[PDB]
């Protein structure tokens, strides 16, 4: 009957999921056939678990996942990092494999000598802080093989654990520089790219590291090729020194939309990912390219983070996001980002982060070091992040590292603490209840206000706040400290006094305690003709040890100001103009208030005159 | 028949009408309830055909989630209410009481309350069918006590209503504790056992009693949480406490949980009331009510209006909310009401609204954009706020007001442009990028706020510790005639609620670049230490550059580029200064203008002074002051 | 074998095949045409299944709403345009005259014009099958005059033609009517009985004649309005006025009544033309273009462009509008363009924009971002946009330029950041949160404008009452050769369009922390009372602080953290102020360096001077100016 075969068919579209018990292969299957086509596969309402197992699959994913639908297994999209020939896994330890390494047990016997090798941690490890790798690749060339051994010609820079090697597809080293903001890398690479194709620039000897270090890549997207050289869709945000060109093998698209809800989802390698408008637990976003994530809700599976970004390159968007629920026990985030240059993000609302030791829950943090890599988060636009205190022994809650050349405005809520950034932007930060921190900042303008602020070293920045209280800690009774720095966040090169930075703060605690503004360890701070603080204060200007060339504008504080010879004052060209007579232009100086008499004679007296002619009053002249 | 025993024709009939898509524009009211109930027991959503939808002329409300999917084509041309239960009840009595029946004080009730248990709790509420009067304090709220007697003719309260009750509704709740102490703002850990009545995922109602954490000091305020975790010892709550209450009710609600409306259509009016996370994204909405919500998520929205006095309302929405293009206009009031109206919306972030053609009819106004904090009884601070981008004109109406916000705290406010700003009774907040060039910018009674953008003209009314950073183009015209800056006296502090009319301790440094002739760069009354900043600048074109009224003391100048008249006083304060000034420069660019004389230091090194600007270092009417 | 009426196999084959979606890539042109105007009829989406669609090769053009469903995995790769009627036409001669033939003044144009009654209104345009010419300042321009004598064999207008046209189309509007007056901008009521011609819904263009509310003055410029009522005395518009119009036309338009493309997949050519209320969102489209278009709704939209100068473009769309998350790439020009272009869009909210991969062959730019308001011959402001957030790089090009931002008024401007900004003729605008610290930052005739951010090195050519607070990491290295602020001449006010080439009354508040032997901080000349305020900073490694050139008058300077040599001059003008200044301190903090002498008040209260900076209240050095 072809009645029932219609029938059956309309009740059964293909590449809709509607029966909860799908086997996990069946629907592989469905998965396989949808890429093939290109198209989206829906399901039906319902509570999917997949047998308990992770779904995984390395070709593009679009799903659309209804209200109604909760996807309560991992899925996860993995491309390649680096395309791979072959490639044989270890199971040494890091002790059996340390930096320097470059023999490594395993057969090799495929591997040709003189070949290009890389080395990678393995799938089932994730290295470690202590040894400086949780994320490191190594390329080297094979100096001998043998069905025992590989020997490499250069050591590892970094010690593995369960260290994986391979051949890639296609590893080319370059000699000489590649500029940071540049498009065209010369060469002959049409034997191994492609128009279309994603390459990893790895960085040997350039310092363009935050810190200086000399660990950092960047992918970028190749947009015209021809024998002399291939050309990229976005500039090179790093400069790389001898650096390693490598052939990725991104998945080329996914999605996931439609209102439904996923328990995790893991989005790897992907070229142009979207991920949108759903309800995830735990959303994990890296090594993608020209990402687009937004309008999405996150409740955490209790882990350290439930939204996280790392390594994402090209020009990527990431919006409308309330993240929430994570519990750590060592620094990390419930949104958190690690070097995501170029990256704009608007409107991330974090909550509920718990610390269950001494270290941080963040309800916002964006990193530029995972080890061993030091990418700048450079370019990035950050707009309107909206925080409340984690659920912690650190009261701190957001937290910017490493950005360099950013624009960041509307940050509220709770404590902020600025790190290591360069030649940035940072408005419109209002949390009048909290700490405001800033250490090691170079070139940077912070504007907004708080209850009371710490800096800490810094170069060439400048500090207009608003402060409405004073510190209770180590901060304690002041309401902007100045302190020492530790390291230039461009150059890294350590450095204590912080230099030419500009302080206009305006202090209205009222508090018989306070202490407007505590500085030492400043070169040239400069007090500008925006501070003001009230009379109650205890204290208008604290200079303690290491302070040179204290600069000041006139200015409108109240309390006692520290004295000395090193005093600089402002300087102008047309003098000035006194508009007054004896009541109103009288300038008080030392011990006398000296005014121009209505004679034209230069009069002064110790007590404010209040007429031309005071009992005290003196002829300085003529 | 079929291989499973269905005839063909349930086969096709099924296929051709899905259970849960409505494709029928004469599908009844009953059997559209029917459709809504079946796809709430799956979780799933109510898809539409094509067609002009009017459900027999009548409202369809439900207390339990709905999903709809209304695509372009579908116009659903009826009321559609959902509605959870503000606080969740055993049961309920509604009465016919005018609020003259039922004043202030009250603690006797006409009816049959023979149920309610001496000693349990008992709330009361505006019934549903009113909405209460500004005019005796209450059109929202909400009062809690226990049962001082009941019989089939009256109950007793304990304590009297706190306000005058229309309809008065008087119910038991399901759940509701009293806590003795502080409950403080930004706390997330409530003590107690709440096991009997609470579990992770319920919402409570937080209502205060004593504390005065309210805008302007007021008792009356409330918030909504959701429990995260819950023990024998206390609750967590997800997000923390946005206010401070001092013997607070905790109450348990029954919000919906979830509901959306998406999908390109049109609906006539939609409110959601009551629900946890609701989402109402890609809809053209002739009116729109979201009140009484936790963590909303609206945007892409445009709404064309009824002709009431609001198109778009938000309402004691809580938790983490997102507000995000919107375009609404069209409505009409005769008091005081907005085209896009938000009332005590803490933590909502709002991005990129833009409303038009508000207009008003008589002398009060109907504004563009409105963020308020008092919704009688309740002053709610608008705590926390983050609002981006909104787009005004000026409302048909004798008002010219555009966009008001009033009782914020602690907020980021960027990029307000196109119509009149007045800021209100709002303390420690952002407010930047204002760009009002043809307009006044009014600002009245803030404190520790910051203002920065441009204007035609301004009026500072009081403030306390505030910032004004303003380039003005022209000057008033009414009240403020001929003055580019005035300043005048306040009424309230925001946060204390004291009565304050002298602002204090404000820093103005004000760009003034009218050409008029008339124009008063700075008119300054009722105000302790003005700042007169490094920043100020006007043009000599000006009728006068400062001008000090009544009640002002300890007025302070930085140097600046003012150039008219400046009134004099012994009660001027200049700048402070160490490091004394470097005056670098010879008789030609280190001459001071002091008095009537020009001072400097010659080339000999000795100090003269001359009463005309020197044009050499010995100028024939120069006198040696000292070697 | 039957249901009710319909066959079992009906039935089958209407649900295997439903109307409105398209599954089969070989779908004619015709057979497509044909399920647009069924879907419009119900105002409905027309669906797409999988596929890599090519129409034959043939454009799809409608003139009625289009509302597409493309989702991922269908490719619409051939062009698709929605056109309305830009004004409803009753008639239309089209000629093959050259703009030689018919050159500005033209009164006299051949061709078949018997149908044409004198005295009635008619149009000319530029046909469709050209470009027209900046040449003859006629790419896009509308004329609008009366018939004074028609036949068979020419028509003669009442008034010549204002620019040039190539290929003039010449027609009879369906409702053109001459307005005798003003209507002023920011009004909403238009007097007059429109009633034969207009309906509530309408769209009318506004032509100016004789008004100067052009950028410079210009008198070419028009805008869109929406009819919200209308009655015997006149008309109301949604949106109020954004120029002043002098003895304009008032012409009705035929925009189609909404459209929209969404859906994830993707599309070669979008032309959305005449439309009131499109929506594109969440679509890759390869060449996007919006025009003459109100209220426009288009975000989440990627563009790899075709190659041609630019890839995603709006140009006159009026109303309120959002482009939002936009990234657009892979255009190449020859002549000035930009990858993402926007002409004369007054009121659009734009947030988020990510353009890349410009490139452009010769002398001139292929932008990034590029908001121009200059259209020839229109001059239309881009007045009231908002706009956050743009991220670009350098273009590949000479001219290393990415951003430009032309003929803004009243418009706030936030977070730009990545390559070189060029802010052009602009009034009465913010722009903060700029950060291109590798760049030059060009400032060229703003009047009344805010500028803060950083970059390397910035230029000021001109500009008039505006602020400059910028911090300067580097120098220049070509026009601007070691310096890290230059300001020069400038060349037009953009309000008024008078010729002006100093620029008057800006303040600069700029820190240089170049730390070259070569920095020169502020080199400024054609400059009338430029304000060197208190927040200057360099560092004294510097080669010079202040370098003043030709033609400054007045420079005004506040006590500021100048390191190096100022230019001396008897022009200087120092700051003013009340109160005096406290120099609190004795010999060693509150010396005052003063031409050559240190001059200071002793503990003793008597005036000394020393040419040395005292190291005692008392060293042998030292003066007693006077006791």
């Amino acid at each position: 009957r072809t009645i029932q075969q219609a029938i059956d068919g309309l009740e059964n579209p293909v590449h809709y999921v509607k029966d909860v018990s799908i086997t996990p292969s069946a629907l592989l299957a469905v998965a396989v056939e949808a890429a093939r086509l290109g198209r989206t596969v829906a399901f039906g309402p319902g509570h999917y678990t997949n047998q308990g197992q992770p779904f995984e699959v390395d070709f593009p994913l679009n799903l659309d996942v209804p209200v109604g639908t909760f996807l309560d297994f991992p899925i996860i999209i993995r491309g390649k990092t680096v395309k791979m020939v072959r490639s044989v896994t270890t199971n040494l330890t890091a002790a059996q494999c340390p930096a320097g390494t470059t023999v490594i047990a395993g057969d090799f016997s495929a591997f040709p000598v003189g070949s290009v090798v890389g080395v990678k941690l393995g799938d089932n490890t994730n290295g470690s802080a202590s040894y400086n790798n949780e994320a490191g690749w190594d390329f080297t060339t094979v100096a001998a093989s043998s069905n025992t051994s590989i020997t490499l010609s250069t050591g590892l820079r970094w010690a593995f654990d369960k260290p994986e090697v391979f051949t890639p597809e296609y590893a080319v080293r370059y000699s000489g520089q590649l500029s940071r903001s540049s498009y065209f890398i010369p060469g002959d690479y049409t034997s191994g790219l492609n128009v279309g194709d994603i390459i990893r620039v790895e960085n040997i000897d350039g310092t363009d590291g935050v810190h200086g270090n000399k660990e950092y890549f960047e992918m970028l997207k190749v947009s015209s090729i021809d024998s002399s050289g291939i050309t990229v869709e976005t500039r090179l945000r790093y400069t790389h020194v001898n650096p390693w060109i490598v052939k990725t093998g991104l998945v080329k698209g996914s999605s996931v939309t439609g209102g439904g809800r996923l328990k995790r989802l893991e989005v790897r390698g992907v070229d142009t990912p979207k991920v949108n408008s759903v309800d995830v637990d735990r959303l994990i976003v890296g090594l993608c390219y020209n990402i687009d994530v937004g309008e999405i809700t996150s409740r955490g599976v209790g882990e350290p983070s439930s939204v996280n970004f790392t390594f994402c390159f090209g020009r990527g968007f990431l919006y409308n996001v309330r993240a929430s629920g994570s519990v750590s026990t060592t620094d990390n985030s419930a949104l958190k980002l690690m070097s995501c240059p170029g990256l704009i993000i608007n409107n991330c609302s974090p909550h509920n982060s718990t610390s269950t030791g001494s270290q941080g829950d963040y309800g916002f943090y964006v990193d530029a070091y995972y080890s061993p890599y030091w990418c700048w988060n450079d370019g990035m636009s950050i707009n309107g992040i909206v925080t409340e205190t984690p659920r912690s022994a650190v009261t701190r809650a957001l937290w910017l590292f490493g950005l360099r050349g950013c624009s960041v405005s509307n940050l509220s809520g709770a404590q902020v603490f600025l790190q290591g950034c360069a030649k940035s932007v940072f408005s419109n930060i209002v949390t009048p209840d909290n700490l405001l921190e800033l250490r090691d900042l170079s070139g940077c303008i912070v504007s907004g206000m708080a209850n009371n602020a710490l800096v800490l070293g810094c170069w060439n920045s400048t500090f207009d706040l608003t402060l409405f209280g004073i510190g209770s800690g180590s901060n304690l009774n002041i309401a902007l400290r100045a302190g020492a720095g530790v390291t230039h966040p461009e150059t890294g090169v350590p450095t204590t006094l912080g230099k030419n930075n500009t302080f206009n703060v305006k202090s209205f605690s009222p508090s018989s305690l306070a202490v407007t503004l505590s500085i030492a360890q400043q070169e040239r701070p400069i007090f500008g003709a925006g501070c003001v603080d009230v009379d109650s204060a205890n204290k208008s200007v604290a200079l303690g040890s290491n302070v040179t060339v204290p600069t000041m504008l006139p200015l409108a504080l109240t309390k006692g100001i520290d004295s000395g010879s090193g005093w600089v004052g402002g300087r102008t060209k047309g003098g000035i103009w006194f508009d007054g007579n004896y009541r109103d232009a009288a300038v008080r100086w030392n011990g006398q208030y000296v005014w121009v008499a209505d004679n034209g004679s230069l009069k002064a007296a110790p007590t404010k005159p209040d007429s031309d002619s005071p009992s005290n009053g003196v002829v300085i002249g003529p």
